[PDB]
């Protein structure tokens, strides 16, 4: 009986991928949304100078990706064996690489930031999308069940599917090509414990 | 369990896991590839590249992943859920501070056109001032002489290693960073470590 609070900005980002991850799981935790008030303070008194944090029973843990794990393997969403949970890493990284291309230009593709979008989408996001978008196609073909591994679903699905989705908001067509990943992004998301909480989540912009 | 490491000649990203091995005295088939054969493994891997960890026939990618497999099976992961998810989270925290300069790499070690000097201040020095009194901060809650825990863990093992070479390519890389240095030597006092230190390859990266 352990005591989780998740702290990290309004927005859904990095933060949202735990979120999803407990209600999956059914376990209730803290969601203490910062306000960008409380943000100078906080920052000096965090380990690395950055959200999200996941507090457990009073101990920090930092990065986002440690945390996701850490939820994982606690709630029995990280595979059902020790090559399946590393199997589970391997394509989780492999979307980190994905995402190494395209969050740097997210900003100006959300036109937070000035810049050509029709130039970043054709010299950094089109060539990103369509080097990585067929390697998860791939791993996920391995598989034949609907999950990148094992037959159920696993922290590694929830994440990715998340973000995938978000993007498709960014990138028009991003996905268009990829019917395997689109059928993929579509179960998750169906699940009724993810399928409740993106109904109920706030609304922002990424 | 057979274990075969595949990647190139080079340490770079296959390192990790061969001094993961080497710690905990597992032997492994060190099989360092030549260019000559890319070309034909390229698509028969997962993501199209190294390096690769098989283990009795099935593949594994992706360089953390691996290391975090391997340090799980020799009990060099950390010592409760919490101490492997912390293990985890510092390593992170390196892989960060690595994406600020492996892309610039190429350059500073001459490999590419551009220019060495601005490399240096405009990205090199700024990483480095950020994230390692980071790494040094982390460390010194620890207490022991590791990031996590009373025993080395396979983080302390790369995290260390790559330090450790990019003082090369970087002009008093660890200067003001006395705990860092005593940390990279301790890790690397280790008999195997020493011992593999010794026995590999002599590349420059
Ligand atoms: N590698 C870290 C990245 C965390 C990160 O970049 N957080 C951003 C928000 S997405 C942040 O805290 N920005 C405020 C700041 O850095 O001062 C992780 O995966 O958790
Ligand atoms: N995210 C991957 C990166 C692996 C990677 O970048 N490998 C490079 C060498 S360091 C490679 O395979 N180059 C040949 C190619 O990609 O065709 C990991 O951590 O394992």
């Amino acid at each position: 009986m352990p005591q989780y609070k998740l702290t990290y900005f309004d927005i859904r980002g990095l933060g949202e991928g735990a979120r999803l991850i407990f209600h999956q799981a059914g376990v209730k935790f803290e969601d203490n949304r910062l306000k960008r008030e409380d943000w100078p303070a906080l920052k000096p008194k965090t380990p690395f100078g950055q959200l999200p944090l996941l507090e457990v029973d009073g101990e920090v843990l930092a990065q986002s990706a440690a945390i996701y794990r850490y939820l994982g393997r606690q709630f029995g969403l990280a595979g059902k064996t020790p090559m399946e949970e590393a199997q589970v890493d391997s394509i989780f990284d492999q979307f980190k690489d994905f995402m190494a291309e395209l969050r740097p230009c997210f900003r100006v593709l959300a036109g937070f930031e000035e810049g050509d979008k029709e130039k970043v989408l054709k010299e950094v996001a089109v060539p990103a999308r369509d080097k990585h978008l067929p390697l998860l196609e791939k791993f996920l073909a391995k598989s034949g069940s609907e999950y990148m591994v094992g037959k159920s679903v696993t922290w590694a699905d929830l994440v990715i599917t998340d973000s995938l989705a978000s993007w498709e908001s960014l990138i028009p067509d991003f996905l268009s090509g990829h019917l395997q990943l689109k059928k993929y992004i579509e179960h998750v998301r169906e699940l009724p414990n993810i399928k409740k909480w993106i109904a109920e989540r706030p609304k922002t912009p990424y």
